[PDB]
């Protein structure tokens, strides 16, 4: 009833949306993975009568469930979605997607890590962002390549209307205790990563994770203070 959503309030098989700004949305799913079970974010920013998605639902049924949520909630089509790393959680339902007239962009990174891995793989691939501080515009937002964090290929995505920096897996939630699943990480070069983004978009006024509560700046800050913990 009005609080950013967690596993508790989702209803099973189910997606919420939760409006940040003008335009800007969250969405959030759950996910069971290894016999336990998470939240993850997403994004949806208005990009004139359409709208523009970053990241699945983690997942065939909640991405389907995801557009039903949108046209429930919102009623614009999606017609482009970018994925901002390779994991299942953020290409997991590129196929429901593609079947749905979405058109399914992510970096020539993410695209072959996805591939090799045997994880859905977006159609189109980004250029422009294969070195670190790199940026392009899409659409309504700016995609930006911080360099190694969660993931060689992790983008994060700036929103300039609203201020919005949605961070992915590369930042975590305020109440985090580690660094959330660092199968594919580069521990070393997370803090740095994390200073190009802090210096990048030193007026983000939301900053929202890949898993868990959105928040202020301090998100960034703290996000490299459990990386350093985690790896010493
Ligand atoms: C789908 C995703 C994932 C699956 C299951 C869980 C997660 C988390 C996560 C875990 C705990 C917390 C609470 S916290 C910050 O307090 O620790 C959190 F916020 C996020 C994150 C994230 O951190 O993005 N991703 C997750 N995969 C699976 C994989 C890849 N692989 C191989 N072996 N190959 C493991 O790597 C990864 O990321
Ligand atoms: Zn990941
Ligand atoms: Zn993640």
């Amino acid at each position: 009833s009005g609080e950013y959503p967690t596993v508790n309030e989702i209803p099973v098989g189910e997606v919420r949306l939760y409006q940040i700004a003008d335009g800007v949305w969250s969405h959030i799913a759950t996910q069971s993975f290894d016999g336990a079970v998470y939240p993850s974010n997403g994004l949806i920013v208005r990009d004139g009568d359409e709208l523009l998605l970053i990241d699945t639902a983690w997942g065939a049924k909640n991405t389907a469930a995801l557009l039903a949520e949108i046209e429930k909630q919102i009623g614009l089509p999606v017609t482009r979605a970018v994925s901002t790393h390779f994991h299942d959680d953020r290409v997991g339902g590129v196929d429901v997607l593609r079947a749905a007239g979405v058109a399914t962009y992510a970096s020539p990174s993410t695209r072959r890590l996805a591939e090799a891995e045997g994880n859905e793989i977006p159609t189109h691939s980004l250029e422009g962002l294969s070195s670190s501080g790199d940026a392009v515009r899409f659409g309504p937002v700016e995609l930006f390549y911080p360099g190694a964090a969660h993931s060689t290929d992790n983008l994060v995505v700036y929103v300039p209307s609203a201020n919005v920096l949605y961070g992915g897996c590369a930042v975590h939630e305020l109440s985090s205790t580690s660094a959330g699943n660092v199968a594919d990480a580069d521990l070393a070069e997370w803090p740095t990563s994390v200073e190009r983004i802090q210096k990048h978009y030193p007026e983000a006024e939301v900053v929202i994770p890949g898993h868990g509560l959105p928040g202020g700046l301090d998100l960034l800050q703290h996000t490299a203070n459990v990386v350093k913990a985690h790896k010493n």
